[PDB]
């Protein structure tokens, strides 16, 4: 009873994608080559010909889910590389129809859009080293980079640690809808301080970050292959889709709104963060259409049933006021630690060279998370 099955939600892993493929069958071996040696290739300059040189191949060999998800990742990284290049101004704006036309094909068949996803480089682009050796940082490692020393190995690998963190909270869900239910104030209580607890350990994961990322390197590199082409100047009417779409199409870039949990837990703790007409909860609810289908059925699940803050607004109980309080606090402290690390990783880095729009929306969140605190 946590339905690891309808919701496709790991016990240990959570949104990630328990072990992922790390290789495609022989027949895509053209594909995992380019993706493989995208450093390289870029670097040489001659990745955009190699992926001109391409022959359209059939995604019908694909017969699993997980290879399905690594042809998506593999696509996904060779599309990133051949719209940006170097990452100097020189953009592609027609993506080849060998490579277009199966990206397409099999972002329909997995219900998402035809864009590099974070379920793709977060949730699908990781390694074990040692199979038996527990889920910590020194014994994994990414699939794909786009340059050398792009430290996107310990942006990924971050997101990932701190994705399975709050994996930990997410077993607990069903606790605290059946304790609702059947009015069990106790079970509730330690439910929530269980949430809170999970949530208060992804906090000393983040911490991570400053010993695995550069500045410099996220904000001049990481940061542009990461990008999008929905609302961009350098891709005005987004992208063309050779051989599947007529019209150039616009999809949104890289986003941790696409992070099924933070949104799972706003939702759960009934925080207005997709409720309204304002940006924030706008882009956050776009941002779903980006997540895999089961994790977007997931969210709209959890708004079906009965609201916890209601619940806890309802009693005259400061007990369970603190327990649900200890939650929405280890929440804000999540984006006000996280605030900090991006003032590091792109408001210091621009002015050493937009940035207060993506601020903005961050303290919204922010705010949004700290208005919620019962009190
Ligand atoms: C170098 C480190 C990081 C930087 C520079 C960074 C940057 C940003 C930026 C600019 C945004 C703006 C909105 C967007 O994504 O479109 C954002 C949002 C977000 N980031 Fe990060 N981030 C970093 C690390 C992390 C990590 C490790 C996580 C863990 C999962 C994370 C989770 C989020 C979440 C959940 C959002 C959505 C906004 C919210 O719900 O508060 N970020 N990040
Ligand atoms: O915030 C975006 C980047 C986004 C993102 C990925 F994309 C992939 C993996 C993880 C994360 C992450 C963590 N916190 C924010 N994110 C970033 C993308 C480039 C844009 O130009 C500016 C926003």
């Amino acid at each position: 009873w946590t339905i690891s099955k309808e919701y496709h939600i790991d016990e240990e892993v959570g949104f990630a994608l328990p072990n992922p493929q790390e290789n495609l069958p022989d027949f895509y071996n053209d594909w995992m080559f380019i993706a493989k040696h995208l450093p390289d290739l870029i670097e040489s300059g001659q990745l955009r010909e190699r992926v001109e040189k391409l022959n359209m191949l059939s995604i019908d060999h694909l017969t699993d889910h997980k290879s399905q998800r690594l042809a998506r990742l593999v696509l996904g990284c060779i599309t990133m590389a051949y719209v940006w290049g170097k990452g100097h101004g020189d953009v592609r704006k027609v993506l080849p129809r060998n490579i277009a036309v199966p990206y397409c094909q099999l972002s329909k068949k997995l219900e998402l859009p035809p864009i590099l996803v974070y379920a793709d480089c977060v949730l699908a682009n990781w390694k074990k080293k040692d199979p038996n050796k527990p889920l910590t940082y020194e014994n994994m490692d990414v699939l794909f980079s786009f340059r050398d020393g792009d430290c996107s190995k310990g942006f990924f690998l971050v997101s990932l640690l701190v994705e399975i963190a709050a994996a930990s909270a997410i077993k607990v869900i069903p606790t605290v809808f059946k304790a609702m239910q059947m009015q069990e104030r106790d079970t509730l209580l330690k439910a929530l301080l269980e949430i809170a607890s999970c949530l208060e350990k992804a906090l000393q994961v983040f911490h991570q970050i400053h010993d695995h990322v550069n500045p410099k390197a996220f904000f001049s590199v990481l940061r542009i292959y990461l990008s999008g082409w929905k609302g961009n100047p350098q891709l005005s009417d987004g992208l063309v889709y050779e051989g599947f779409w007529e019209d150039p199409k616009e999809f949104a870039g890289g986003s941790a709104g696409q992070s099924s949990v933070f949104q799972c837990f706003d939702v759960l703790l009934g925080i207005q963060q997709t409720a309204g007409g304002g940006h924030a909860a706008q882009f956050l609810q776009d941002m779903r259409r980006y997540m895999p289908p089961a994790h977007r059925n997931f969210l709209c699940s959890l708004e079906s049933n009965p609201s916890v803050r209601e619940f806890v607004l309802s009693k005259g109980d400061a007990g369970l006021r603190e327990a649900y309080d200890a939650c929405v606090k280890a929440l804000v402290s999540l984006r006000s630690y996280h605030l900090q690390i991006v003032t590091k990783y792109i408001l210091i880095p621009a002015s050493q060279q937009g940035g207060t729009d993506l601020m903005n929306f961050l303290k919204t969140v922010r705010s949004t998370t700290e208005k919620s605190l019962l009190k």
